[PDB]
């Protein structure tokens, strides 16, 4: 959490290189997710805000895709659907 808390600051600044710089430093640090959730939705939400900037189209279908996470998500189908909509969406 405290790893992640300054990319969404470095985000405000505007200075992308320093959030993708500092974004390698949490993928490595998988399977710990066993008992939190919104970490990884935020987690995924800032890449999903950082890659469509310039052109991404890739990234964001795998983001969008990785929103497949624990059943917390799609058990409120009001917006599992949307959820499942965007990936097609950009594909």
């Amino acid at each position: 959490e405290f790893i992640l808390e300054q990319m969404r600051l470095c985000l405000a600044v505007k200075d992308y290189i320093r959030t993708q710089i500092i974004s390698k430093k949490i993928n490595t640090k998988f399977f710990q997710e066993e008992n939190t959730e919104k970490l990884k939705l935020k987690y995924y939400n800032l890449m999903i805000q950082l890659d469509q900037h310039e052109g991404s189209y890739l990234s964001i279908c795998k983001h969008y895709r990785a929103i497949y996470d624990t059943p917390c998500i799609q058990a409120e189908s009001e917006k599992w659907q949307q959820a499942l909509k965007s990936v097609v969406l950009y594909v």
